[PDB]
């Protein structure tokens, strides 16, 4: 059986292409360090510090901490990820299986200026996973913290914590504390292991692909219609401009006229931002300018909002302000960084279904005309749902998050993540892990108090997550060739998604994953 | 039952985002106001900026009604200050309308 | 191959092997950035490799003697293949497979 000398698993990092089936199993090293010196702790932040009344919180820090594979590049390689975007039209995972493993429990002292390690055999450490959904579900929110790109980093584990219903920064009488103690918890020590199993709810095939028609574009270039529209209101080229009604049918040329079964996604504006600094304007609007949503007196900016194209044809400056999921390049800031050292994402595939993210709705009318009264037209700036509407969900990326958890509601509508990915009711189940506490000596007098003194500690291992995923094969008729995804035919300075001279790996762009079409 | 979290903190309130967002248009404290765009990461400090995946329930706008006389308007807006629904030319009062908080 | 030895399609799997790395003390407060502070360690063991080999007897009508390879007959300051007095291995000379004779 399993002790202090023998391993308690093996590494796995692979991909098994089957048929439809992608098995993409990984594993990585990790510490797991003492948090808050074992203690939970009320943080919160008011309007009466510098702090404004949108940026208040209440909630609490646990000295738990918690694993996250929550995103793609965890699960795949640049080139298991070319494979999959590039021949196939749909994924959506399946099941998974999660191992710890190899445990290293190791107390640290300080002599002086000296630091010393050494193993702690016989100390533990306590492992749950919130399988009936019981706690705040804190996944989700692309936080940092999952496991790394790169197989052979070694990866420091995220605090966790929660915030609760606050009115300022005081507490309202709904606020509910956790104690992640409550729950039970398996407790491992260096020769144990741990492993669970999960499979997932039915969800629709991520559809990667890009619309070969656009929505407007649907008809027969060739025939006319048999319905008819009003084309002209008032007599034409006479000395008179007497009003008549006049019909015609529309055909290849009016299109823009003709009746169609369809309407575009819906549209939530945001505001437009060019790369080029000269064009936009001189002011900070970044902020002001934004588009927000007012919920209980607290102004959010939309991030990233409402699956929108980037921009529509021949511009690639301009972006929408909030629209746009932004990646930073290796070794970037964390405040106020400049723009070449983000990543921006942009939304062309979705420019047939769905309307620019920068540009109105569409145009109704206003008023009721009159022989007096001329007509009138406003601009549709935000619009939900209509009927007979149809659009694009926001793509995955090979960076961005794999799923979400649709909260627990009377109602949702399309209930799909808006930062792209997979919203599941019950989503994977949260892994918390922690420090068992082990105490410095007591006195040799008893006292009430609890035990401040701990010994300086912290563990290390090994974690496997193993992802089986259902591909949508794709299968079309296409004459030309496809667009695909290839990587820079020309020199370079060091190959991209790989190691410096320095070790630092670095992924070069965002890899969206819709190069595939289908007919609209 | 009641939610014991608000739909914009489902956040963790330790841990940063590795997505940002467009924090300054313009160059700052300089003698210039030159636009510059610059990027950062949200985080505890400012959560209106973080990036979420869902949105709050649609909103049709009421009349705001206070209890203290002295604050309501002089005059009497009940029917006319309403929010109404227009159907086959007759305005129907909304009542008691979508589910919306009563008050903040 | 033309160093000479056996070509293969399939040669024997090249062995990787590795000290799994441990961390040192990562700091308390949460940080994105890998672990760049490690313990200082190595690894020892031991291994052992066992070829069976296929041999093609010497099968040979030939009168007079064959040539032989021959360690040196005459007194030496040491033995050839054996330590020194400082305990330094040594192998004094390249010696080739091919002391027999076939007809061409």
């Amino acid at each position: 059986a399993d002790g202090v000398g023998s391993s308690s698993g093996n590494w796995h990092c692979d991909s098994t292409w089957l048929g439809d089936r992608v098995i993409t199993t990984s594993t990585r090293t990790w510490a797991l360090p003492t948090y808050n010196n074992h203690l939970y702790k009320q943080i919160s932040n008011g309007t009466s510090g510098g702090s404004t009344n949108d940026n208040t919180y209440f909630g609490y820090s646990t000295p738990w901490g918690y694993f996250d594979f929550n995103r793609f590049h965890c699960h795949f390689s640049p080139r298991d990820w070319q494979r999959l975007i590039n021949n196939n039209w749909g994924f959506r995972p399946k099941r998974l299986n999660f191992k710890l493993f190899n445990i290293q429990v190791k107390e640290v002292t300080q002599n002086e200026g000296t630091k010393t390690i050494a193993n702690n055999l016989t100390s533990t450490i306590q492992v749950f996973t919130d399988s009936e959904y019981q706690l705040p579900y804190v996944l989700g929110s692309a936080h940092q913290g999952c496991l790394p790109p790169f197989p052979a980093d070694v990866f420091m584990i995220p605090q966790y914590g929660y915030l609760t219903l606050n009115n300022g920064s005081q507490a309202v009488g709904r606020s509910s504390f956790y104690c992640l103690e409550y729950f039970p918890s398996q407790m491992l020590r260096t020769g144990n292991n741990f492993e669970f199993s999960y499979q997932f709810e039915d969800v629709p095939f991520h559809s990667s692909y890009a619309h070969s028609q656009s929505l407007d574009r649907l008809m027969n270039p060739l025939i006319d219609q048999y319905l008819y529209y009003l084309s002209r209101t008032q007599s034409t080229g006479g000395t008179a401009g007497t009003q008549q009604l006049l019909f015609s049918q529309a055909g290849p040329n009016n299109m823009s006229a003709q009746a169609k079964n369809w309407l575009p996604g819906p549209c939530y504006r945001q505001q437009r931002v060019s790369t080029t600094l000269s064009q936009n304007n001189n002011s900070n609007f970044a902020w002001t300018g934004a588009t927000k949503y007012h919920l209980n007196g607290r102004d959010s900016l939309v991030n990233p909002g409402v699956a929108m194209a980037t921009h529509k044809d021949d511009e690639e400056r301009f972006f929408p302000s909030s629209g746009v999921l932004m990646f930073g390049k290796q070794g970037a800031g964390k405040d106020n960084v400049d723009y070449s050292s983000v990543m921006l994402t942009s939304e062309e595939e979705i420019k047939t279904t769905n309307p620019v993210a920068t540009e109105q709705y569409g145009v109704v009318a206003d008023n009721l005309q009159q022989q007096n009264a001329a007509p009138i037209v406003g601009a549709v700036n935000s619009q939900g749902a209509l009927p007979g509407m149809v659009w694009q969900n926001r793509d995955v990326y090979l960076q961005g998050p794999i799923w979400a958890k649709i909260p627990h509601t009377d109602g949702n509508f399309h209930p799909s993540p808006l930062m792209g990915g997979f919203g599941l009711k019950h989503p994977p189940p949260q892994i918390l892990i922690k420090n068992t506490p082990v105490p410095a000596d007591p006195p040799t007098t008893f006292s009430q108090a609890k035990l401040a003194s701990f010994i300086t500690q912290y563990s290390t291992g090994q974690v496997s997550v193993e992802i089986e995923w259902e591909l949508q094969k794709e299968n079309s008729k296409r004459w030309n060739p496809e667009i695909q995804y290839t990587s820079n035919y020309y020199k370079s300075t060091n190959v991209d998604f790989a190691v410096n001279t320095d070790g630092t790996y670095s992924e070069p762009r965002p890899i969206g994953t819709r190069y595939l079409t289908r007919n609209l």
